[PDB]
């Protein structure tokens, strides 16, 4: 599914991420622009061999199984593949325990990169929420 820009702030605030862990739903959708464009369905080899999956590009070093990392973990404890589907509930919920593991949203490079520091409530603005 390639969501709308407030499509989906409004499925990120409904599914819990607007002030998560204190940052504002404006960084989610930030983040998920630059990691994904916004389509559930992206999929991407990192150089580590290692992929990312989803909206926001979930990596498979850590976070999901998907058979063909090896020496990784499943911290999810989900297949990759849930991190695809058009429903945000999985990646929400990977999300939330990524940004909790002590580096809050920096694990995202592209929101490191790209969003931290920005005007991240323009993502919103506009928005029916
Ligand atoms: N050593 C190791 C670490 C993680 C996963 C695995 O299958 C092996
Ligand atoms: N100093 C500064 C300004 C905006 C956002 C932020 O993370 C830090
Ligand atoms: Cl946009
Ligand atoms: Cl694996
Ligand atoms: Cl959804
Ligand atoms: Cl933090
Ligand atoms: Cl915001
Ligand atoms: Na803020
Ligand atoms: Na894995």
């Amino acid at each position: 599914k390639v969501f709308g820009r407030c499509e989906l702030a409004a499925a990120m605030k409904r599914h819990g991420l607007d002030n998560y862990r204190g940052y504002s739903l404006g960084n989610w959708v930030c983040a998920a622009k630059f990691e994904s464009n916004f389509n559930t369905q992206a999929t991407n080899r990192n150089t580590d061999g290692s992929t990312d999956y989803g909206i926001l590009q979930i990596n498979s070093r850590w976070w999901c199984n998907d058979g063909r990392t090896p020496g990784s973990r499943n911290l999810c404890n989900i297949p990759c593949s849930a991190l695809l589907s058009s429903d945000i509930t999985a990646s929400v919920n990977c999300a939330k325990k990524i940004v909790s593991d002590g580096n809050g949203m920096n694990a995202w490079v592209a929101w490191r990169n790209r969003c931290k520091g920005t005007d991240v409530q323009a993502w919103i603005r506009g928005c029916r929420l």
